[PDB]
């Protein structure tokens, strides 16, 4: 029983961890077998980031204008080269720490585990949602940048985030592990400004049910409702536009808890129309949208209480 | 920058943990040098917890009664004992990845990570607290039963929790690295509940001055109100009395912040009586009382391991 916010055992991503400077700006890098992955504006001096020619800054570099660290130990850079937003720097030796790994770019309303580090350090491990407009609300402070985002099937580890930078209301920006942005964001200074986001509804809806496995269901209702007529006031409240393949991907949990899908919208819709008057679901006074129907299923039972 | 409840890198701890199998029970043990630390209910049944005698029970068990297994190899018992609800397996290998440790006895309010494991394997990491009436808020399914709470400082790791059962209410109960339970639970099938709760002051303290910290200070006034006076009103409201010790913790956070604890208390004290309007406070609606002094500095200071 219980419900929590957690993130994937961190220990094999933190075995990938490692520093890395350039002139006189040091952040995380991820090395994997005989590479190390970081942002590339780590070759940006401070004026450079206002408006930068990478490929122009990186002609200038060498092989040994990176200095990677592993602890306190120096990794020798035999070779680099850009890829998209990052770059890519081939070592002298290889992380026999290097897990079962891929690369992945994952889809807004996803989930996955972040794990902070500084300086090549771990600092703390937290479990996020890539918000619909592809920024994440983390937990970074100046030289976070290079931490990754990750999720763990098995003994596998899939990355599908590397963090970049902070916009001004305070939520992150960051590039799958080719280096390419989520979100229309570039890694340099501007007007850059995160976009009009809205609740994942069909998070929002898997969280109802979790709270349904757990033993409760305060909230149902002898109503039901058509996916259009509980768009139509879900929109209302800045909440995603729920269609039938999400409705089909609640079909497990529809299924476990004997409440059919279109049933749990129509308490969703009362929940936003009279709000919760004081009441609380998994002990909370809101309604979560960071758990996607899988996080329910891996952390729920597969027998609800009844 | 946002605040985010992080757990602790969970890596060092994930190397400790091992599956215990006593016939056809099985748990996770922590392994750590040549010893496995695991619940002593791994000698039971279903029928087994509702009147153990594990004195007795442990006697019809030998080494060989215990299967240890660390990833996909067998570790050989040598030697077993108990100690208070703990079973302690000595094995034929010291764990290669035991990292710097010490037990610790955690008290009321102040947090830990945890780290869900199945059949030795690690499924999850989480941070929660010990709630003043001696249980965890936590997530457990069946199986869970020996995973581990702990902190780490620096490079050493201070194990304080190991999961033993799940309370009626859904709330969860354990014991310290030593076997001893946290609260007056027991390992046995009784009408034990958890005991009525209450929110952690010193904690919704330390997470206000979190906010501060963090450019938060809308909550803030120019008055102050007496230990007394904030006590009436906070227990009003389910709150943990404070105490002149609870004020003297948040000795460094007032001193960084420059706002004496009395100082916040009227603000809280206001909180409560009035709600947020609306407001947000660090992102929450409500009063959060799961970061611990400790947990705030840790978080808003760039401290890593």
């Amino acid at each position: 029983s219980g419900f929590r916010k957690m993130a994937f055992p961190s220990g094999k991503v933190e075995g990938c961890m490692v520093q890395v400077t350039c002139g006189t700006t040091t952040l995380n890098g991820l090395w994997l077998d005989d590479t190390v992955y970081c942002p590339r504006h780590v070759i940006c001096t401070a004026e450079d980031m206002l408006n930068p020619n990478y490929e122009d800054l990186l002609i200038r570099k060498s092989n040994h204008s990176f200095l990677v660290q592993a602890g306190n130990v120096q990794l020798r850079v035999i070779g680099h080269s850009m890829q998209n937003c990052l770059l890519r720097l081939k070592v002298d030796t290889s992380n026999p720490k290097t897990p079962k790994y891929k690369f992945v770019r994952i889809q807004p309303g996803q989930t996955f585990s972040v794990l902070a580090c500084y300086n090549g350090s771990p600092s703390g491990v937290y479990q996020c949602a890539m918000r619909p407009n592809h920024t994440i609300k983390g937990s970074f402070l100046n030289g976070s940048c290079g931490s990754v985002g990750f999720n763990i099937d098995y003994d596998c580890v899939s990355f599908c985030y590397m963090h970049h930078m902070e916009l001004p209301t305070g939520v992150h920006a960051g590039t799958d592990l080719e280096g390419k942005f989520y979100g229309p964001f570039v890694d340099r200074q501007t007007a850059q400004a995160a976009g009009t986001d809205t609740t994942i509804t069909l998070n929002v809806l898997a969280w109802l049910y979790a709270a349904v496995i757990n033993g409760d269901r305060w909230f149902l209702n002898r109503f039901t409702t058509t996916l259009n007529d509980f768009n139509l006031v879900a929109m209302k409240y800045n909440y995603e536009p729920l269609t039938q393949d999400h409705v089909d991907i609640l079909g497990p949990l529809s299924a476990q808890t004997g409440i059919a899908v279109l049933d749990m919208c129509a308490a969703l819709k009362e929940l936003l129309q009279n709000g919760m008057n004081g009441r609380t679901i998994l002990g909370s006074t809101i309604l979560e949208d960071e758990f996607t129907p899988f996080d329910v299923v891996r952390q729920c039972s597969g027998v609800t209480f009844q």
